[PDB]
């Protein structure tokens, strides 16, 4: 009965895949009986973030093993885990705290996906409408597809040699309310078409609610430029955040129009609470940048699809550029790509 094109139906099945959600939770060693998908709650996850912030503070402060163990046990009480024969890993380093924070980020979007899914017509059409997003297939033979394929081909980083990328499908997307929300930023200068990678299990949340900023209660660990929305001009830097594997080599990646305006240019980590007055974004400066002479205009937006060349910058923490905005209204999502990851083994 569903009149949606086959590629769009396949996308809906992929994003609302309950088996992918359960597999993710098993990998995280979550107790699926004590915290089923339907029992995930914002208030409990909020409280879990706060505890992880206390753990992060305890670890860097060099607190006693007693107070670290206490906080570690409090986290596992809020978010039940099942380690089987193995005892529960002690949360006593920054990497472990960041891994649990990123698990919570993914769990929240899985909760959104499951709540939508269980919230006459073909089930595929019903679930499509719940995304509150217009999704159209971009024709393979179109100049539009040629530009996007070239962006993918040209901006694969030399140091990301674990996989090759193949574009399966290109979708043009329009989130309900996003045009009205973006309107004020639409006439800002320096609008750029940039990559945003995420786990497939996040995309129901991303399409229904848009790209969002980490809450205050989330720990600061791994936010190089503070709590904002991060984008790449190199497809492979973003593609890495799809967290695809040989077992599941199909990923989803966004092209967003980002209203960057006056960029605060940084070479090193700075946890931005407030931009300098007159700045609209941060650019992390990479050693390698898309060749600016190959910059193209797609529907009034700059597409940096040039091959990676040396920037001017040797004295930087970053191999590749990154772009951060601190207002959700500065992003207009344009395309969603289904990518095949061909791992080299
Ligand atoms: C949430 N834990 C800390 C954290 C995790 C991931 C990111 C991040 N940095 C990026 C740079 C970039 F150029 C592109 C991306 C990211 C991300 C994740 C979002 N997606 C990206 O493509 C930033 C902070």
């Amino acid at each position: 009965k569903s009149k949606l094109p086959k590629p769009v139906q396949d996308l809906i099945k992929m994003i609302f895949d309950v088996e992918s959600m359960k597999k993710a939770m098993v990998e995280y060693e979550i107790d699926l009986q004590k915290m089923p998908l339907g029992k995930l709650s914002k208030r409990q996850i909020q409280a879990a973030y706060s505890i992880l912030s206390e753990v992060q503070q305890a670890v860097s402060q060099g607190s006693s093993d007693s107070q670290i163990l206490d906080l570690s046990n409090r986290f596992y009480t809020l978010i039940p885990h099942d380690f089987g024969m193995k005892k529960p890993p002690l949360l006593n380093n920054a990497d472990s705290v960041q891994a649990k924070a990123e698990m919570l980020d993914n769990l929240l979007d899985i909760e959104v996906a499951y709540s939508l899914l269980r919230g006459s017509k073909d089930p595929i059409d019903v679930n499509y409408e719940k995304l509150k997003t217009d999704i159209k297939v971009v024709d393979r033979d179109s100049e539009e597809a040629e530009i996007i394929r070239k962006y993918v081909k040209n901006t694969h980083a030399t140091t990301h040699n674990a996989y090759d990328l193949e574009v399966i499908d290109i979708f043009k997307i329009e989130r309900e309310g996003e045009c009205q929300r973006y309107k004020p930023f639409k006439q800002l200068h320096n609008r750029r078409l940039l990559w945003h990678g995420s786990r497939t299990t996040n995309f129901a949340g991303i399409l229904s609610q848009g790209l969002r900023i980490a809450p205050p209660e989330a720990p600061v660990t791994g936010y190089m430029f503070g709590k904002g929305i991060y984008f790449a001009d190199m497809v492979s830097k973003s593609a890495n955040y799809c967290h695809t594997s040989q077992g599941d080599p199909i990923g989803l990646i966004l092209l967003g129009e980002v209203a960057l305006g006056n960029m605060y240019e940084l070479k090193h980590a700075s946890h931005i609470s407030k931009l300098p007055k007159g700045k609209h974004s941060v650019k992390g400066l990479g050693k390698t940048t898309p060749d600016p002479s190959a910059n193209i205009s797609l529907d009034g937006v700059d597409v940096p699809l040039g091959t990676g060349i040396s920037s001017g910058v040797n004295d930087t923490s970053l191999l590749y550029n990154e772009y951060i905005v601190y207002d959700i209204a500065q992003v207009n999502l344009k395309y969603l790509l289904k990518l095949k990851f061909n791992f080299k083994t």
